[PDB]
């Protein structure tokens, strides 16, 4: 039993890990094979394109611990610098790159320079920002999943936004949500909570013996949706309604009797698993992984 | 900025991760060296699980009777040995992923992260803190003994938890890499009661200074208190004392914030009597007890 905000073993994402250094600019960089992805901010004192043409490849010192590694190529994928090197890197999972949508959990390996410092599970809000940990030099920091034995590369870190939140992209440059590699001052959007998630963490709640907020009635999709606007709640989709379904016959609650519930507690407001809030960074899958036991 | 309960990376750690199994029981080990750590009760029998005589158990067994599996090598044990409730069995190869270790025994309020494992395979990793009473509120499913509690300073892993047991409460219990249980707890399946649980005083503290520390100011007030008026409320709300030591310790993250330990806790009395009123300190609703004042200045500072 026990419930906690469980991250995936970070071993695979280290071991990619390297150190990247543009002039007196020191950020983190995610070896893959013979190719480095960091962010592209890395070669400002913006116009990428200018400042890029003025680079040479010994320009960019890349580490990986205390192994320098030669630069043999460079290019640029919207907003991420690839640096081809000479060597691939030996301890190269099996990995692809994803684009998460936004409600999707992933773990992040914090890291200064090249080296990890810690990991940490992380929600993509729907206003498309993290509200992650980093401090000055851990630009570069990945997000990722792991499914079956492939790490899922989700995330690279490349903001903080004045409100204390963070901005990145994908692996292949493209920023999630309105934000630019700018160090300019950049609001995000009226963020919501994320309806499925918090459904799951209900159901998570019943698995491990919390049944105090269960109640007689169901509901309607159509109504529970009318019920999340009025909350600043994500609406709740058929498709999320099958996503839960694995959850519901496990604990033999129907995903509109648990709808029923969390329209009563946003009416009224003890704690459910530690927490006097309905927790909403916990995907159906986050659940099973931990109620189940799945290992990597 | 930010601030989240942050665990170490346990690429270190997986790479120690094995499989034990004796008889019908599968459980982790710890592959450190030539030596695989792991909870002794992987050699009771499911009947007499209650009382198990684990001098008299071990003598009975033989090293091809431990089998030992990393991934999908095979490891041939060469002999074994008890230590208090760790059962160490000699290997023939060493780990080549042994990282640099060490062993520590950690006090009641000190946290670590935790890697659970499955048949010695990692599957999760999570931030925990040894509670007052000894316990810790991990996440563990029946397979997940021998999962270990570690701390990572530079590049050392600090093995302080090894994972023996859940109490009919739902929380777990331990003991150190030498065996020692934390807490007045056995390896028995007999019925065992964790006291009752008390808040980490000078966690609390902290996690308010690092909430101070990401702008939020909210609960801060202009009174200010004595150590003894303090204690006599925490007593009230089922917290641990507050030690002049707890004071010193805080000092660091008191002179860069401004705010002396003892405002602090006239704003945590506050707090105590009439809760958050709807607000959140550091996106929680509740008042955090597993930050220590190091892992507050760790994450704040680099
Ligand atoms: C990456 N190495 C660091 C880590 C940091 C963001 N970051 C950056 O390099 C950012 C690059 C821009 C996108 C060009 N960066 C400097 C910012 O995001 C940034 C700078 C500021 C401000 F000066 C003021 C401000 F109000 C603001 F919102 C800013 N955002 C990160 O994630 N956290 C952090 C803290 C301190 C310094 C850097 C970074
Ligand atoms: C380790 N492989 C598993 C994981 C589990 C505890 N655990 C054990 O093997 C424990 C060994 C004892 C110390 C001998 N174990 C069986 C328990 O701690 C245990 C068994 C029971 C009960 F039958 C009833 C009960 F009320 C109770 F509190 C028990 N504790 C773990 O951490 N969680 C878990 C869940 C289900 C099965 C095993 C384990």
């Amino acid at each position: 039993s026990g419930f906690r905000k469980m991250a995936f073993p970070s071993g695979k994402v280290e071991g990619c890990m390297v150190q990247v250094t543009c002039g007196t600019t020191t950020l983190n960089g995610l070896w893959l094979d013979d190719v480095v992805y960091c962010p592209r901010h890395v070669i400002c004192t913006p116009n990428y394109e200018d400042l890029l043409i003025r680079k040479s490849n010994h320009n960019f010192l890349v580490q990986a611990g205390n192994v320098q590694l030669r630069v043999i190529g460079h290019s640029m994928q919207n907003c991420v610098l690839k640096l081809k090197v000479d060597t691939a890197n030996p301890k190269t999972p099996k990995y692809k790159f994803v684009r998460i949508q936004p409600g999707q959990t992933f773990s992040v390996l914090a890291c200064y320079n090249g080296s990890p410092s810690g990991v940490y599970q992380c929600a993509m809000r729907p206003n498309f920002t993290i509200k992650g940990s980093f401090l000055n030099g851990s630009c570069g920091s990945v997000g990722f999943n792991i499914d079956y034995d492939c790490v899922s590369f989700c995330y690279m870190h490349h903001m903080e936004l004045p409100t204390g939140v963070h901005a990145g992209t994908d692996l292949e440059g493209n920023f999630y949500g309105p934000f630019v590699d700018r160090q300019t001052a950049q609001a995000a959007g009226t963020d919501t909570t994320i309806t499925v998630n918090v459904l799951a963490w209900l159901y998570a709640a019943v698995i491990n013996g919390d049944r105090w907020f269960l109640n007689r009635f169901t509901t309607t999709l159509n109504d529970f949706n009318l019920v999340a606007m009025k909350y600043n709640y994500e609406p709740l989709t058929q498709d999320h309604v099958d996503i839960l379904g694995p959850l519901s016959a496990q604990t033999g609650i129907a995903v509109l009797d648990m709808c029923a519930s969390l329209k009563e507690l946003l009416q009224n407001g003890r704690t459910i698993l530690g927490s006097a809030l309905l927790e909403d960074e916990f995907t159906p899958f986050d659940v099973v992984r931990q109620c189940s036991g799945v290992t990597f």
